[PDB]
């Protein structure tokens, strides 16, 4: 009828956790560990944590009901990203290439 552009995220997720993007796609592997950085304000800023590997569990558990939850979740990290961190910092440009890869090709969504 996963659903058909469910498994095309799942495609996605698999592409952004894949070596091909690994140079600027690592600090969005795990949760941000804000007490091991010495980002104390990180979780006063950011209400709604997200991750790669959070949003792979949530894959696997079937948890998102359609593309549009997965996208959401997705964007979120991001988003939490531009919020947290200086906009001339290395992990604001890496969260830009990153969001374009998935930018480009959630947009190719089968119908
Ligand atoms: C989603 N990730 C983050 O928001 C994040 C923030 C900060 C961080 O220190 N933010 C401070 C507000 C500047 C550092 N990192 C890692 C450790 C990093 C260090 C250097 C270059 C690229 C990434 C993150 O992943």
């Amino acid at each position: 009828g996963l659903s058909e552009q469910l498994k095309h995220c799942n495609g996605i997720l698999k592409e952004l956790l894949s070596k091909k993007h690994a140079a600027y796609a690592w600090p969005f592997y795990k949760p941000v560990d804000a007490s091991a950085l010495g980002l104390h304000d990180y979780h006063d800023i950011i209400k709604h944590p997200m991750d790669l590997s959070t949003v792979k569990r949530k894959m696997e558990n079937r948890d998102y009901r359609d593309a549009q939850e997965f996208a959401a979740d997705v964007r979120l990290m991001f988003s939490n990203c531009y919020k947290y961190n200086p906009p001339d910092h290395d992990v604001v440009a890496m969260a830009r290439k990153l969001q374009d890869v998935f930018e480009f090709r959630y947009a190719k969504m089968p119908d």
